[PDB]
């Protein structure tokens, strides 16, 4: 993925977007629909629109523009924050501590054991299955960063 | 990936962890070191400690347990939050709206054009390359969720 640098560049231009999210939203959708008319056919509420002037006149196209860029902006902001939080952990475990993925499986199993032991009424089979999958996603995230740094975990 | 309920089951049990992070951190490391003694060799400060009674008496071990579960908790709670925004979007766009990944590539191109045209002083070649990579990461995350839902992309 991106550097801390790359993410700040993304978030900086996103700040400009957020100053006029409807204006940006409208332009993005008009640029999409004009460049790739087949995209417009996917929108039951917009596909009647036939001129640039009709698309600009649509109150709801502009509202939908806001909906799209608000959802995306949320996703980019969470991705930047989560990457910046994981990167350091991956880098120390990969470069100084050199913790294989097998060891991360071991501590994952230990966490599942302690939660089962301590919180049975908040950790029956479905909840334990949830946590098992969540810690696997965490290990996969570390693994992916391990390989970018060319460490064999 | 996790269902919406499974992520809440993760958050609910993690609340119980944070209520006594020191105790959980201790029990997790003791379970790791007693279940997998070879993992103890990684820790200069703990690698001499032979028994659970000794491990429980180690203020450094308990201190490290808090650090580990603090780091992991941050990552889990962020992933729970991010996924919960992302999964419904993927679910709606694969199943209800029927939007190919290729179309996500088209709206990404449109976002990059509108940013470059409106904010060139915030969208030089480095910033444009960052945003291009950021939107590819987004589409990759939607394509992963599609594939889980059995949608061809
Ligand atoms: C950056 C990419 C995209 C984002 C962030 C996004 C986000 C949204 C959101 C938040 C909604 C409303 C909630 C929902 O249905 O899930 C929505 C609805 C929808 N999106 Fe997307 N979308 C994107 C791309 C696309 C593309 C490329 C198309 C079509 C070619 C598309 C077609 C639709 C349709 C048809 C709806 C239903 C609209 C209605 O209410 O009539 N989306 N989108
Ligand atoms: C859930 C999994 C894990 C988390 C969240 C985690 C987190 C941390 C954190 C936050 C630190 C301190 C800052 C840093 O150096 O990055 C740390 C240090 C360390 N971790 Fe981990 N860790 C995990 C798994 C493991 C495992 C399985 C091992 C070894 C088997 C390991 C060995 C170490 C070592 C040796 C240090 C340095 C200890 C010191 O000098 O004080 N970690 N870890
Ligand atoms: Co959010
Ligand atoms: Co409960
Ligand atoms: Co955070
Ligand atoms: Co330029
Ligand atoms: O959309
Ligand atoms: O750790």
């Amino acid at each position: 993925g991106l550097s801390d640098g790359e993410w700040q560049q993304v978030l900086n231009v996103w700040g400009k977007v957020e100053a006029d999210i409807a204006g940006h939203g409208q332009e993005v959708l008009i640029r999409l629909f004009t460049g790739h008319p087949e995209t417009l056919e996917k929108f039951d509420k917009f596909k009647h629109l036939k001129t640039e002037a009709e698309m600009k006149a649509s109150e709801d196209l502009k509202k939908h523009g806001t909906v799209v860029l608000t959802a995306l902006g949320g996703i980019l902001k969470h991705k930047a924050h989560a990457e910046a939080e994981l990167k350091p952990l991956a880098q120390s475990h990969a470069t100084k501590h050199k913790i294989p993925i097998k060891y991360l499986e071991f501590i994952s199993d230990a966490i599942i054991h302690v939660l089962h032991s301590k919180h049975p009424g908040d950790f029956g089979a479905d909840a334990q299955g949830a946590m098992t999958k969540a810690l696997e996603l965490f290990r996969n995230d570390i693994a992916a960063k391990y390989k970018e740094l060319g460490f064999q975990g």
